[PDB]
């Protein structure tokens, strides 16, 4: 099994700004390359669907995974946004309108409240209920990120047991024989210029949590995870 202590992943940041961490749960052990990048506070994006859906089936502003929202019939950018969708299908394709609805449901005084319940990261939701994730007024760092998600593998949080599965379940990127893949990406959509994918990975007997943080898309961000996981030989079939 792989020493993440020993993990070396340069040529995957070669002409990039970016930052890798590993935890491996079993071993306890945490791998971090760009410390300082690791260290800094920055906006979350859609990485922040995973507390959003969270606090929206605690509080049941949603019922459930497939808790459908129709489509206003507004044409937005990207093709598979102009459709109807649940919350489970709008994290997968990080359909910003449905869980911006959702948002405005829980309100601004519940949501302050989770935020501060959970820690996560300034807590600041000035930025306004529907916008706050947005390039906006709340920020995370990728180490508060990688121990949020470590919280929700570990079921360390306040909320139901059942609720973090649903949750963790809509996270399934990959399912393969050997592996199965959890992760939600972000991206800042002005400039593509901030990319995320915060999740973890479970194998037979291992499981590790990870969270890429770069100054590319969150396309680019998964990317480069799974060619370090596939690298170590976590990402098989």
């Amino acid at each position: 099994s792989v020493n993440v202590s020993k993990l070396n992943v340069d040529e995957f940041f070669k002409d990039r700004d970016g930052t890798f961490i590993l935890h491996d749960v079993q071993k306890d052990k945490t791998f971090i390359y760009n410390e300082s990048r690791a260290k800094e506070r920055q906006t979350p994006q859609s990485t922040f669907k995973v507390p959003n859906a969270l606090i929206g089936l605690q509080v049941k502003a949603v019922r459930d995974e497939y808790d459908v929202k129709r489509w206003d019939g507004t044409e937005r950018e990207f093709e598979s946004w102009n459709r109807d969708h649940t919350l489970g299908s709008a994290m997968r394709d990080s359909v910003i309108w449905y869980y911006q609805a959702m948002a405005r449901d829980i309100g601004e005084d519940r949501m302050k409240d989770w935020l501060h319940r959970i820690s996560y990261g300034n807590e600041d939701i000035s930025g306004g209920i529907d916008q706050f994730w947005l390039q906006s007024s709340l920020k995370i760092s990728p180490l508060e990120e990688k121990d949020f998600i470590e919280h929700l593998y570990k079921e360390d949080l306040p909320f139901d047991k059942p609720i973090m599965k649903t949750v963790k379940r809509m996270m399934i990127q990959e399912e393969g024989d050997h592996y199965t893949l959890y992760g939600k990406t972000g991206t800042r959509l002005t400039d593509y210029g901030l990319g995320w994918f915060v999740g973890f990975i479970t194998t037979d007997n291992h499981s590790y949590i990870f969270v890429t943080n770069v100054d590319a898309s969150g396309t680019a961000a998964k990317n480069i995870t799974t060619d370090i996981l596939k690298k170590y030989h976590l990402i098989t079939n």
